[PDB]
């Protein structure tokens, strides 16, 4: 069965047809700004709710490629939604990637984290890269580049899905915005008026990025 990770805005959900889906990779894509991070933040918190509020009982795996997570955004996320920040940090696997072949690696080392937890009451059930293309867009730049980066892409989006689906977990990536992509559903991010930020799957949703994280 799918599980459905809520992401806090009820907007965004019924957008996604209930939250984010286990067994499969989500990319949102869009400018600086647009809310990616925050939405991944935000969703490391979510999963950790159990499922009639929104979450999966799970862990969370985050492969950070810019240095962007904020372990005390987490507990203020965490803190305004009823839930206590320190449990909620302690439930998040957090790993920096040096450059896009570190990146790959540290795939292979979540798929033994997944597994030790697969036995336990909080399995893994979001594994977050952001962001996903930051590091390839760097190393494989001229001529000839193109090919290459979308093969090695093309692996490590291969080696994602393989995890959501074996190990029943949602994938969710970033991409900071021709080429091809291979995400199972690409959602495109942008900023509104009025603060808010406004969706669309590639309706349209539209939420705010607040002390909760993200709510409608
Ligand atoms: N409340 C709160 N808002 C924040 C925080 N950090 C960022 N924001 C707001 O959230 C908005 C969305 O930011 P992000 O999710 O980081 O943007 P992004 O899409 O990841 O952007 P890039 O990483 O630059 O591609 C920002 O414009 C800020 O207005 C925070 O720690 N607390
Ligand atoms: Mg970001």
């Amino acid at each position: 069965t799918i599980g459905r990770i809520s992401t806090g805005s009820k907007s965004l959900d019924k957008l996604l047809g209930g939250g984010i889906e286990t067994q499969a990779i989500t990319e949102v894509f869009g400018e600086f700004g647009s809310g990616k991070t925050q939405l991944a933040h935000t969703l490391a918190v979510m999963v950790q709710l159990p499922p009639e509020e929104g979450g999966l009982n799970g862990s969370v795996i985050w492969i950070d490629t810019e240095n962007t997570f904020r372990p005390e955004r987490i507990r203020e996320i965490a803190q305004n939604r009823g839930l206590d920040p320190d449990e909620v940090l302690k439930h998040i696997y957090v790993a920096r990637a040096f450059n896009s072949n570190h990146q790959m690696l540290l795939v292979q080392q979540a798929e033994d984290k997944i597994k030790e937890l697969l036995n336990t009451d909080r399995p893994v059930k979001l594994l977050i890269v952001d962001s996903l293309t930051s590091h390839f867009r760097s190393e494989y730049i001229g001529r000839g580049a193109l090919a290459e980066r979308q093969q090695k892409l093309a692996k490590h989006l291969a080696d994602l899905h393989r995890l959501a689906n074996l190990y029943d977990i949602a994938v969710f990536v970033t991409n900071q915005v021709i080429l091809a992509h291979s995400a199972t559903l690409r959602v495109y991010l942008r900023k509104g008026k009025g603060g808010k930020r406004i969706a669309r799957l590639i309706g349209e949703a539209v939420f705010s990025i607040t002390e909760k994280g993200i709510e409608d």
